């Protein structure tokens, strides 16, 4: 909407303060015009419709209950934002500035959040598998990666490649969650799983088998749920991430750690010039090796720990 740029308070999912961009045209309304064409976040209002309305307030203070998701998923799509442009020099998901729409209150407990092609979509959980997911930032990242890679790779949302798909989702997720630097860790999704257990979470990324996802590639599932496992697999995937970023001794093979800020860039780069929508694990391992090589130059070691860390998940 044509108004102009203000600056609204609100809480988040958790009970956090947190300012938010908003614009004044009669109501104060959540769009943020402070990062490329705009940020833009809607209320479906419980129903499955979309984008639905774009959020209007009377006052510019977000402090209702119902407010919650709407302050969490327009505040974590701006830092979002803010890594791609301040880390990978890219303008949004597609790379020229596209504005980056939002829906929460989508449907009924709701446990899940998704990109639809177009824009990113959070229910607000049952209460018990999950509270509203936007409450979540390595959650809100994770589908705004999902357009990053729609738009570059185009990794399509089945078997291998869709676990790298996935996969990416959560390493980036991960990756803003550090940028952020709020109780970082290298688990997904931990901030909306479970509210009735403590230490959980929908995934690990450090050690995918405590949730019975996979480590190694001799333990891929092959059947056909989940897309052929695209939340499953992705575990095979992560943990070479964590290992070429944290490193460890995995099945017996060490790795050197290199660091968060080096595995960012050699996976981005692998995303944005390598991958391909058929891509599979061994190709990943090829142009994550190319991206490194490109990147730090063939003898160094942060090729080596590229190497190191596939070899230890079993993907030649
Ligand atoms: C068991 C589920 C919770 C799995 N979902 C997830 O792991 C994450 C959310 C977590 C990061 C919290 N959601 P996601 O991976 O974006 C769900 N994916 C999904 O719905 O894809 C299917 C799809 C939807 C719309 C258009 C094309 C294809
Ligand atoms: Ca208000
Ligand atoms: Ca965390
Ligand atoms: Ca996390
Ligand atoms: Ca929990
Ligand atoms: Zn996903």
């Amino acid at each position: 909407i044509t108004g102009t740029s203000t600056v609204g308070v609100g809480r988040g999912v958790l009970g956090d303060q947190k300012n938010i961009n908003t614009t004044y045209s009669t109501y104060y309304y959540l769009q943020d015009n402070t990062r490329g064409n705009g940020i833009f976040t809607y209320d479906a209002k419980y129903r499955t419709t979309l984008p639905g309305s774009l959020w209007a307030d009377a006052d510019n203070q977000f402090f209702a209950s119902y407010d919650a998701p709407a302050v969490d998923a327009h505040y974590y799509a701006g830092v979002t934002y803010d890594y791609y442009k301040n880390v990978h020099n890219r303008l949004s998901y597609d790379g020229n500035n596209a504005a980056i729409r939002s829906s929460v209150h989508y449907s009924q407990g709701y446990n899940n959040a998704f990109w639809n092609g177009s824009q990113m979509v959070y229910g607000d959980g049952d209460g018990q598998t999950f509270i509203p997911l936007s409450g979540g930032i390595d959650v809100v990242a994770h589908e705004l990666t999902h357009a990053v890679t729609d738009y570059t790779a185009g990794l399509i949302y089945q078997n291998e490649s869709g676990a790298i798909n996935e996969a990416i989702s959560d390493i980036f997720g991960t990756l803003v969650e550090f940028y952020a630097n709020k109780n970082p860790d290298w688990e997904i999704g931990e901030d909306v799983y479970t509210p009735g257990i403590s230490g959980d979470s929908l995934r690990s990324m450090s050690d995918p088998a405590k949730y019975g996802d996979p480590d190694h590639y001799s333990k891929r599932y092959t059947g056909t749920q989940d897309n052929g496992g695209v939340h499953i697999n992705s575990g095979i995937i992560n943990k070479a991430a964590y290992l070429i970023s944290q490193g460890g001794t995995h099945y017996g093979v060490s790795v050197v750690g290199i660091g968060r800020d080096k595995l960012g860039k050699i996976f981005y780069r692998a995303l944005t010039q390598y991958l391909t929508p058929t891509s599979n694990f061994s190709q990943l391992r090829a142009a994550a090796v190319q991206s490194a090589t490109d990147l730090y130059g063939s003898t160094s070691q942060e090729v080596a720990s590229v190497k190191q860390a596939f070899d230890a998940v079993g993907v030649k």
